[PDB]
C-alpha cells in the first residue's frame, strides 16, 4: 500500500451535469453545477431548467437522478464507486411508483481533473393525469436506506422510497439501480446498506432553479 488513496478522488470535487429526457411526453433539459466532499458523503448542486420549463410535473421525481462516490464509506466496506475512478462508472435505474408511473434513469459518470461529469437521461411515463406527480403535490423524498448487494454478478441497490404529499399522505416508489464500473476488474463489494437523505434547499416558484443537497453514509449490520 504505497499509492495515493486520494489520487483520483479529491476531498473537494466539482460536479457538472446535463439531464435530458421527457416525462409523459414533456421534453426537458436541465443543467447541473455544484461541488461536494466525497469522503464525507455530501454534495450540493445548483440546478437550472434550460428547456421545457416550467416543468408540468413534480421536480422531486428527478432529484435522485441528479453519484454514490459521495458516500462516507467506512474502512471495513469496499467502496465500489471511489475505486471506479479516474475512469468512472455508470448506473441504470428503474423507478416503479404505486399508481402505475414508471421511470427509467441512467447516468454515465466520468472524471476530468477535479470535476465529475454526468450524462443523465430520465424517461418517465404512465403517470396518471390526476396523480400527485403531474399535479405537483409532492413535498420531499423521505430519508431512507439503500441496500447494496451483488445480483447476478452486478452491484445492485434496491430501496423502498416514499414521497411526502400534501395532506399527510405518502407516495411510495421502488428503486432498482445497477452500478457498473468501466474497468471490469473492480472488485465487487460485500452486502451493505447506505443511509441517505436528499432534499431541496431552495427553489424558485416554478422550480426553474433548484439547489439540491444529499448526504449519505454507508454501513453494514
Amino acid at each position: 500500500d504505497d499509492k495515493d488513496p486520494m489520487s483520483a478522488i479529491k476531498p473537494d470535487m466539482r460536479i457538472k451535469l446535463r439531464m435530458e429526457g421527457n416525462v409523459n411526453g414533456h421534453h426537458f433539459v436541465i443543467d447541473g453545477d455544484g461541488t461536494g466532499k466525497p469522503y464525507e458523503g455530501k454534495q450540493t448542486m445548483d440546478l437550472e431548467v434550460k428547456e421545457g420549463g416550467p416543468l408540468p410535473f413534480a421536480f422531486d421525481i428527478l432529484t435522485t437522478a441528479f453519484n454514490r462516490v459521495f458516500v462516507k464509506y467506512p474502512d471495513n466496506i469496499q467502496d465500489y464507486f471511489k475505486q471506479s475512478f479516474p475512469k468512472g462508472y455508470s448506473w441504470e435505474r428503474s423507478l416503479t411508483f404505486e399508481d402505475g408511473g414508471i421511470c427509467n434513469a441512467r447516468n454515465d459518470i466520468t472524471m476530468e481533473g477535479d470535476t465529475f461529469y454526468n450524462k443523465v437521461r430520465f424517461y418517465g411515463t404512465n403517470f396518471p393525469a390526476n396523480g400527485p406527480v403531474m399535479q405537483k403535490k409532492t413535498l420531499k423524498w423521505e430519508p431512507s436506506t439503500e441496500k447494496m448487494y451483488v445480483r447476478d454478478g452486478v452491484l445492485t441497490g434496491d430501496i423502498e422510497m416514499a414521497l411526502l404529499l400534501e395532506g399527510n399522505a405518502h407516495y411510495r416508489c421502488d428503486f432498482r439501480t445497477t452500478y457498473k464500473a468501466k474497468e471490469k476488474g473492480v472488485k465487487l463489494p460485500g452486502a451493505h446498506f447506505v443511509d441517505h437523505a436528499i432534499e431541496i434547499l431552495s427553489h424558485d416558484k416554478d422550480y426553474n432553479k433548484v439547489k439540491l443537497y444529499e448526504h449519505a453514509v454507508a454501513h453494514s449490520g
